[PDB]
DNA sequence: GTCCACGTCT
DNA sequence: AAGACGTGGAC
């Protein structure tokens, strides 16, 4: 608001200069590249995303090579990252890229904006980052930092707060480099404004910080704590030929884990067990098989839900017309599939089982 | 174990 | 709106 922006301005990108540390993405500012980069970042963390990012361009190392791409091995691409989804828009939104724009990433926000998988916090870091077009970069990181920064209370998760983070944006922007003074931004709240015991001690803007001043930074910025999780329970079955082939299944185009394979499996309720499974799995395609007892139980977290797996391994006899999205997978053709990583344990836990 | 990442879409 | 949508880095 009020505020010495000016020095807080020189402070802060002074810092991020030094500072700045060694990120793939960063070795250049093809908007392409720094678009898949941000795709990728979205609700992942730094660490995570440098291997990804770097195989994923040198899959796909131009915008149009992304568009040629099947579908699918885009998706085995991204395998583990989660939030599959974002891959999914990205493939679309390129593809309309190379159509409507010529191959070439729209610099003007709207037209970004409309694109698949490009929300407001995109559009600011792509079009800042890569064009210079000074729009607000607001996140989590960038939050924490400026709820502390300014004592903003507003629970960040109502729609209406991020809208009041990106005019305090608007107001304390370095127009002459948005994409550094974004950037930098996001780098202090990733690196030395975090969540618990930040470091304010070592930090480049805490002159300008109330929260620090007050002795409240950790109690900033205000989230609700929302509890739940749905417990799923799933019983899981891992089915082999007498010839080493595995019976496989690709999940619907859309809802949880589109398009990802897995291993079949039903939702147990209680825990009555390989009964439905068996039931599965016969009830399709004949198919007759021998259950054997469950090998493990394990959890696996989902933002919104967690799976209570249980894993059977069986051996198949056979089934006329395996269809559909069924498939009798050759063992080391497993490799080629998606999985999602629940269903890469279930099978580290099954090869493990019958080594 | 908990928290939440360089969030989007509905 | 508020909830679906994955996973692990970093404590
Ligand atoms: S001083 Fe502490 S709280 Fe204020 S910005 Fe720097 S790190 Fe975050």
């Amino acid at each position: 608001e009020r505020f010495p922006a000016r020095e807080f301005q020189r402070d802060l990108l002074d810092w991020f200069a030094r500072e700045r540390r060694d990120l793939p993405w960063r070795k250049d500012r093809d908007p392409y590249k720094v678009w898949v980069s941000e795709v990728m970042l979205q609700q992942t963390r730094v660490e995570t995303v440098i291997p990804y990012f770097e195989q994923f361009i040198d899959r796909f190392p131009t915008l149009e090579a992304l568009a040629d791409a099947d579908e699918d091995e885009v998706l085995k691409a991204w395998e583990g990252l989660g939030y599959y989804s974002r891959v999914r828009n990205l493939h679309a939104a390129v593809k309309e890229v190379k159509t409507r724009y010529g191959g070439k990433v729209p610099d003007d926000p709207d037209e970004f904006s409309r694109l698949k998988g490009v929300g407001p916090y995109t559009v600011g870091a792509v079009l800042s980052l890569a064009y210079g077009v000074p729009e607000p970069a607001v996140n989590g990181n960038v939050m924490r930092v400026l709820s502390r920064l300014f004592l903003v209370t507003d629970d960040i998760a109502k729609c209406s707060t991020r809208k009041r983070f990106e005019q305090i944006v608007r107001e304390i922007m370095a127009y002459e480099n948005p994409g550094a003074f974004n950037e930098a931004l996001i780098e202090l709240g990733a690196l030395v404004c975090t969540p618990r015991r930040p470091s304010c001690l070592l930090c480049p803007v805490q002159a300008y910080c109330q929260a620090f001043a007050e002795g409240v930074a950790e109690e900033l910025p205000v989230k609700m704590k929302k509890t739940a999780v749905k417990q799923v329970p799933l019983a899981v079955a891992v089915l082999a030929d007498d010839e080493g082939r595995v019976l496989i299944r690709k999940r619907d185009s859309t809802g949880l884990l589109a398009n990802l394979w897995e291993f079949p499996s039903c939702e147990t309720d209680g825990a009555d067990g390989k009964e439905k499974l068996e039931q599965m799995v016969g009830e399709q395609y004949g198919l007759q098989v021998e259950l054997t007892e469950p090998i493990v139980s394990f959890e696996h977290a989902f933002s919104h839900l967690v799976w209570q797996l249980t894993v059977f391994p069986g051996r198949l006899v056979h089934g006329g017309p395996v269809e559909e999205p069924y498939r009798l997978a050759p063992e080391d053709e497993l490799k080629a599939y998606a999985f999602p990583v629940s269903h890469q344990r279930v099978w580290r836990e099954y090869k493990e089982w019958a080594s």
